[PDB]
DNA sequence: GATCATACAACGT
DNA sequence: CGTTGTAT
DNA sequence: GATCATACAACGT
DNA sequence: ACGTTGTAT
């Protein structure tokens, strides 16, 4: 046990359930050991709603809580409750709420008596800590608390504001005054009313009910349209789990239709390009990579992010990897056999350019980061539909995503043929887009028509099957389905023999080596053994044939999650691509203009170098003089003053005139594409085919259409 | 069994077990091994020294116990029939302390498995380094194959104790791994201080590999440098925090990002090992003069190791650090490339005060240790100045100013005056403190000491001798001198040797500034010549083919001056921008003579050092906290 | 530096 | 016997 | 994102 | 009921 307390005043004693261990150690160093205890909650706790009393006591985290609380699971007896006020403090994440949401599930589904009397309490942690000299101010919301603290800035000096993104970042004494010391402590008393007792149980049910996931989908669809001291648990539970359910659906687990990436994925790819680790740069240690991702853009777990960067670098997890690394990046038999970040070096892959090349052409928005010191892109200018090329498989609260990867050349031609005939129907797209293209050579056996349903309804499943020959009578598997381990498939096919379920099999051998990636041999006892029939069993028994559910749920351009079909995904991406190039063009035009405007100002100086130099020496501020005596603009005048004497030579005049001829022609070409909607398309129809030419490859997974 | 990845075969004549050093290195060694006849077993961290451990104690260590179970033979058991593998090969990282992991493995294969190494079953794998240094855990799995696993291109040796070198293999290994025979290893270092063989001698490899580690730790891990008073793990952190812009005025940065840069750039060692060091610098109650400031939970006096993860804590350099880095940009110290050879790191740091005695250090090398207590700032400063003004000052005269140590606590030092006179005259000894708590003394540890006394003015006297109220502190003034070798020095020797370093780093600072001023003045001439004749310069630039030689011939300016002129901007032609140029000329002319006068006159040199050691102690002057009187 | 138990949707055995 | 701070 | 165990010197119990 | 799948504490 980690909780200690001296006094035994059932009305004064007080328990605090901190979220983190790092936070627990700080909360214990500053707590009042006289009548206050503290016990950390390593990681997230069990969802004790639909768990049996025997199971609640079988989970470490909930167990210790049940012992420290004093009461037994589902025991309406509080005669030996060690502490009076059982407080639950967690950090102000969307995550901590979830931690606070399921602690209520524990203190409700089992310890109903504890909350009925009103002993469950939630602490209000501070958001910001603004200070100026002998003045300390804490905030809970930047709209009301932080706004006033900064508004009353009529005192000398520049205030300092520390953004506490989590209680782990707080100092012991700095945490004592905010949530521990009752004087300066903010804390609300969670209570379940007697009249609202029927609703407090109904709300928490659909929120934490494993089976009522469909109800939550309709719940979030309704609460999203109209989204705008003692607290009632009825109110708390619904508001806390909503701020989480949305947070996960948006900023953790579901990707964006445009760039086909997740925020942890995006912030990782950008932070590598920003660190200079493009496809050509020499590899950099994965540590600094993840140090920058978390240190600047993604305030979450170190190990959790590097796990995402591993999958982006594995040629067998992604179809078109985004990262190339040096070191032990795992093996097909187990993707998680990978080395630490401190040992593995990484960089961006050639395919990553399709997401980053157009980043400097004002083709994307930009939102501040969590601390506000830097600037990160809200999305990335994808030049091909990455959402379909690599796919994703996520799990949000109320919904999930399962998008299989597809071939690059097959999607590109589908994008080209959809702008040449905007009336293209789905059946016409399937004549080119043939189906999922996994990073394996296993045949997709799902029927062609069954695929049409999957790409019209946005849901369904496809099944893969391994490839094999009968060299020398023995069967030899040559390639396995996606995400199927050879060691696992062999162990399954081996444990059967021990269970006497395959008395016709002689031996099983794994001949995988450098030349042959995955060679699995299966020898029968007699040549007269119907290995053709033996296999039809192993497909329906082992992982030699694995199904794959498809759920094309994604954040659409409209900022909302939705299940698109193949046509809606491509049609809606071309809206995204046609709009970024539109922005990519106007951006260059905006700079060509401003250049030609500088240049024409320079030529005026050359044609009047005598007067200019005379005005510079015979005037206090030359810029106003140069504008009245020549008609030039202030922006043009500044450039004149910045001309170096080197530039007054004749050659540099010829260079300036050289640009203005080149740029003048460039200016007209841009104005033409932007103005002509047909020229605009001809550009897209060209850039897409060009990208496929330099990044497309042959189809890995055949569809078994002979 | 254990985590050892066994092979499919069982032939005692063709099986082999590889004991890798790193677990991540073992994960890659398991992908690339031939699953038929090759088997690996990881060895997390360093193993226990079983040279002194008993037969039953050998089986207690979980690492050594698994090695025994995997090997087959039991500790000190004569029966060799139980041998699950034929070749017992060890694969350690080319790290110096990787050769230490190998030596410790030999201590068991000889003291407890003598018949195993005698029969010629202990083998050594020679790891190549070339691709960068490419550590074992860092290289590619397939790359690790062709270097240590694939027998075709594998480089391994056969360790065997010769019958003639048997008595020597035992006597040599003894003093190397004898916890008590530490003084013998000190004398061994003094007397002892690409070609390879296909079968080396265990006795010859035991004394060779343990000497590398014995020297690597004494130099690059444990002992500090006399000048900056820092170890490499400490020096690299300071530099990397400045190169990242974490100055005194900058905002705090997450320590995780800071440590990450220290490792990937300069310091190829443990991550928690680096963060633990940086906290020893940031805690105000471990260093008297901290080098790091931070936000969050940086420990508490009751338990320094109760601190928050590097991911939650954020830190920056402190004001006191400026004494080590202010003069780093004036070419004052030497520079050596980093370990991978892509960046450069400083060899020394331009210390403006003798940090070796201000903060002190506490290290444990091989054969020798280090115990330097911290000292007062205004005292070590007032001593250095008085040593310059009177080079013939004696330690007794020095003790009149430097009263003794200065610990970060108000507890009084009860050591006698004559006892301290022996500390600073011999370079060794101890010192004692008494509560009013002492340095490094926990408030919870002493209470439990007095509480156990309860279960089973004069009262305080008995509590000082029983509880931790009265503690002792060892003192050993060992350090790497400017001569690049370890040596124990005293106060009158340490201060004198430091002022040789300070009088050299400042001399380099002066000549570095002198070299820059003369270069600027040379430019300012060609510029003033242009303002005096700008009318011609413009005509020469617009009416001549190539102005660079033309401006040189006419005006007698040099190649560099004519280039500066061409780089003038039209706004630099107004009257002001010439007054601004005549301002430097008259300003830098004053400095060009002061420096030359301060560098050519050894008397003006000392006046600067004396004036600089005094002005620097002003802003950085904190009166001491620990009283000092006999008791 | 490598173990570890959780949430979450929802399809397969 | 346990102390200290860098190391695997 | 906390936790385990080792080295190594030499003084204090 | 079990086992995934992949970003989170
Ligand atoms: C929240 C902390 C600590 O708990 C974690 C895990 N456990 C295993 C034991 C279990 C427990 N409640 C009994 C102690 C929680 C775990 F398996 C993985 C992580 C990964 C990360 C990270 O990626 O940063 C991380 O921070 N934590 C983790
Ligand atoms: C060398 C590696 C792995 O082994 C380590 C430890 N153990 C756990 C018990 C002990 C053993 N003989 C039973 C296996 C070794 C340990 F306790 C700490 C670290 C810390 C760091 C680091 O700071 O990086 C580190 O790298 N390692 C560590
Ligand atoms: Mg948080
Ligand atoms: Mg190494």
């Amino acid at each position: 046990k980690l909780a200690d307390c001296t006094a035994q005043d059932l009305n004064r004693t007080e328990l605090f359930l901190v979220e983190g261990d790092s936070a627990g150690g700080s909360a214990k160093q500053a707590r009042d050991r006289e009548y206050q205890a503290i016990m950390p909650l390593k990681g997230k706790i069990l969802n004790t709603w639909e768990v049996s009393s025997d199971e609640v006591l079988a989970s470490q985290e909930v167990h210790d809580i049940s012992v420290a609380i004093g009461i037994d699971p589902d025991s309406d007896d509080l005669s030996q409750l060690r502490y009076g006020k059982i407080c639950i403090l967690a950090d102000a994440d969307s995550d901590g709420l979830h931690i606070a949401t399921l602690l209520c599930a524990l203190f409700v589904r089992h310890f109903r008596t504890l909350v009925k009397e009103g002993h469950v309490y939630v602490a209000l942690p501070p958001l910001y800590r603004i200070d100026l000299g002998k003045e300390v101010y804490y905030a809970l919301t930047e709209e009301e608390k932080t706004g006033v603290l900064e508004q009353l800035k009529r005192k000398k000096g520049k205030p300092n504001v520390q953004r506490f993104k989590g209680l782990g970042e707080m100092n012991p004494m700095q945490l004592r005054e905010t949530t521990l010391d009752p004087n300066t402590r903010r804390l609300v008393q969670l209570v379940i009313s007697d009249e609202d007792e029927q609703q407090t149980t109904a709300i928490m049910d659909m929120l934490l009910a494993k089976k009522r996931s469909e109800d939550r989908r309709n719940w979030l669809q309704e609460k999203g349209d109209m989204a705008d001291e003692r607290l009632a648990l009825h109110e708390f539970t619904e508001n806390a789990y909503l701020n989480y359910s949305m947070y996960v659906i948006m900023d953790r687990a579901l990707p964006f239709i445009g760039d086909g990436l997740k925020p942890v994925q995006r912030r990782i790819v950008y932070a590598m390009s920003e660190l200079g680790l493009n496809a050509s740069a020499k590899f950099k240690k994965s540590a600094r990579t993840v140090g920058d991702v978390l240190g600047k853009y993604h305030p979450h777990g170190d190990s959790a992010c590097y796990e995402a960067m591993v999958l982006m670098a594995q040629p067998f997890s992604y179809r078109y990897p985004l990262v190339d690394g040096q070191g032990n990046w795992g093996a097909p038999d187990d993707p998680k056999s990978f080395a630490a970040m401190r040992y593995t070096e990484s960089r961006l892959s050639k395919y990553a350019e399709l997401l980053l090349s157009e980043l400097g052409q004002g083709t994307v928005d930009w939102v501040p980061n969590f601390d506000g010191t830097l600037q990160e892109p809200k999305m990335l200018p994808a030049r091909l539909p990455n959402i379909l090329l690599n796919g994703t498989t996520g799990i949000a609260v109320g919904m999930a995503t399962d998008i299989p990867p597809h071939n690059l050349r097959e999607v590109a031609k589908a994008a080209i043929t959809l702008i040449e005939q905007p009336k293209t129907t789905l059946d016409e797209l399937l004549d080119i887009v043939q189906g999922p293209d996994f990073p394996t050579e296993a045949e997709i056996i799902t029927s062609r028509a069954e695929i049409r349903k999957i790409y019209q309804n946005g849901r369904g499943s496809v099944r893969m099957r391994a490839v094999w020959s009968k060299e020398d009578g023995a069967v030899v598997i040559t390639a396995l389905p996606h995400q199927v381990s050879g060691a696992k498939v062999l162990e399954q096919i081996a444990a059967q023999m021990r269970n006497k379920k395959l008395p016709m099999v002689d031996d099983l051998r794994d001949e995988s080596d450098h030349e042959n990636p995955t060679r699995l041999v299966i020898v029968p006892r007699s040549n007269r053994v119907d290995m053709e029939q033996v296999m039809n069993h192993l497909f329906a028994t082992t992982d030699l044939e694995k199904s794959y559910r498809i759920n094309l749920n994604m954040i659409g351009l409209d900022g909302r999650p939705a299940v698109k079909n193949l046509l809606e995904i491509l049609s809606e991406w071309l809206v995204f691509r046609r709009d970024t190039v539109r922005r990519r063009l106007n951006h260059r035009l905006e700079k060509v203009l401003k250049r030609l405007h500088i240049l024409e100002g320079l030529l005026v100086a050359f044609l009047n170098i005598d007067e200019v130099i005379e005005i510079i020496r015979t005037e206090d501020e030359p810029k106003p003089a140069l504008m009245s005596r020549f008609g030039i603009s202030e922006t043009q005048a500044e450039a004149i003053l910045e001309l170096k004497l080197r530039h007054l030579a004749k050659l540099e005049e010829m260079k300036i005139r050289g640009e203005q001829s080149e740029l003048e022609k460039e200016r007209d070409q841009l104005q033409a594409i932007l103005a002509s909607e047909r020229k605009m398309n001809n550009l897209l129809k060209k850039e897409l085919q060009a990208d496929a030419d330099a990044f497309g490859d042959d189809r890995r997974s055949p569809l078994h259409e002979r």
